[PDB]
């Protein structure tokens, strides 16, 4: 009985929520908050812990964007601080390989970084490895074949279709196929050997669209499109199938929450998160 967790986000200000589905019953824990309030983390799980990374407090007295990294165990229902990263990050993207968590991009105020570190929880310590060939922000991070993609984004000047792939025994990144869509704050996953990149922001609208990446075929090609159009939503992966959570419509911060089936290539409503909210962190444990 793994749990869908989705920490922090933002609805008039960012949040302080820990919620967590259970798919299996639709039920939904309120679990313990976090202790800073946070918007545009990731979220991420290594060795049954929950960790929240980086992301901003907008709050009304201001916005102050985190370096943070907090880890959350479910058997104590705790939140505990860890070693901050080099420098904050919000609007991250996450993946974890071997039990390292790497922090890919994001901002601080107005720089947009390339800069990559990687935390092992083990030594309580992050170090910095190779850049990203681009600056992006609103990225989305999958992991695949023990490789680190990077995925869409901003660089401070152009939003981004392209997307690149970081191996880290070598050390380097390497340009990959560029996505068919301009996207910023789409929620990126890996679900039965391809990258999915759903959702985002092209520079004029929120999307539906969702697309896919064939590692092998070196192709981008599109799949069903989701239910609502979404920018700043949290996604991940459970029993086989792609979970999506709130996001900014255009118009209103979501609730909704929905899953796609990859056998029948169709999206649907599962559940309601308790009220709406953009900017999650998402993972499961
Ligand atoms: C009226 C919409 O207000 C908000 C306010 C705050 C949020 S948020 O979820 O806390 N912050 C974020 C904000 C934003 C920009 C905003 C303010 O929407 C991100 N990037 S983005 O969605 O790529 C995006 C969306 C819309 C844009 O144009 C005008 C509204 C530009 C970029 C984010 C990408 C990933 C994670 C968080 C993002 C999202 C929307």
């Amino acid at each position: 009985g793994r749990l869908i967790y989705t920490a922090g986000g933002y609805f008039r200000q960012s949040l302080s929520y820990l919620e967590a589905y259970n798919p299996s019953n639709g039920s939904w824990l309120r679990l313990a908050d976090l202790q800073v309030p946070r918007s545009g983390l990731a979220g991420c799980v290594v060795g049954g812990l929950l960790y929240a990374v980086g992301g901003r407090n907008n709050s009304p007295d201001g916005n102050t964007d985190s370096s943070a990294l907090d880890c959350y165990n479910p058997m104590t229902n705790q939140w505990s601080p860890c070693a901050s990263m080099s420098v904050p990050r919000n609007r991250i993207g996450v993946g974890v390989i071997d039990g390292h968590i790497y922090a890919v991009g994001g901002s601080h105020g107005c720089i947009h970084h390339s800069s990559v570190e990687r935390y092992e929880p083990e030594r309580d310590e992050w170090h910095l490895v190779a850049p990203m060939l681009t600056r992006r922000i609103g990225v989305g991070v999958a992991v695949l074949n023990r490789l680190l993609y990077a995925v869409g984004g901003f660089d401070g000047t152009n939003r981004l279709n392209s997307a690149e792939c970081y191996y880290p025994e070598r050390n380097e990144w390497r340009m990959i196929t560029p996505m068919n869509t301009i996207r910023s704050g789409a929620g990126v996953c890996v679900l039965h050997n391809c990258i999915y990149a759903a959702g985002g922001y092209d520079g004029q609208d929120q999307l539906n669209s969702v697309e896919r990446y064939d590692v092998e075929t070196e192709t981008w090609t599109f799949v069903a499109p989701m239910r609502h159009h979404r920018s700043a939503l949290g996604i991940t992966v459970h029993q086989g199938k792609i979970y999506v959570l709130g996001g900014y419509d255009g118009h209103t911060f979501l609730d909704s929450v929905e899953c796609y089936d990859p056998d029948s290539d169709t999206w649907s409503e599962v559940t309601r998160m308790t009220s709406g909210r953009s900017g999650v962190g998402v993972a499961v444990t």
